[PDB]
């Protein structure tokens, strides 16, 4: 794999327990930087209603390539190539106080999206038990720290 630099979140999917109020309306580019020892850090912002939310996530190496962990292993994070296109899928499993949470994100180097890529995302998403009608596409923006 290769993982550091800028990524763009083009589509998003969430399990059916995920509250609608909780969905990102907007989202910045994701800057991924290495910290030595294989460990990474992703930085980004997104809008949840009128609220700008800032994230900075330590992603620790694991014995499987493409698989990472965050928040002490509370959350597991897989990066997989999305076949037939030049994008990847960012799949997360989060052992949250409130239950196990699944979440998928279509990510790519190029900020543009092809409909065929969204379709492969949907297909792959459905394979994993998640649903098409819970696929949403937040607005791509700069940081919301400006406003």
């Amino acid at each position: 794999e290769d993982i550091t630099g800028t990524w763009y979140v083009k589509a998003m999917v969430v399990d059916k327990d995920f509250p609608e109020d909780r969905r990102p309306r907007k989202v910045s580019p994701v800057k991924v930087t290495a910290l030595g020892g294989g460990n990474l850090e992703a930085t980004f912002t997104f809008m949840r209603e009128d609220r700008c939310i800032q994230k900075k996530i330590l992603m620790r190496k694991t014995e499987e390539p493409g698989k990472f962990s965050a928040y002490g292993g509370r959350k597991l994070i897989y990066l997989q190539e999305l076949p037939g296109t030049d994008d990847y899928v960012f799949y997360s499993k989060d052992q949250r106080r409130g239950g196990l949470r699944y979440m998928g994100n279509l990510v790519g180097r190029n900020p543009n999206t092809n409909l065929e890529a969204l379709e492969e995302f949907k297909k792959l998403v459905q394979h994993k038990g998640l649903s098409e009608e819970d696929i949403f596409m937040p607005l791509q923006t700069g940081s919301c720290v400006l406003e």
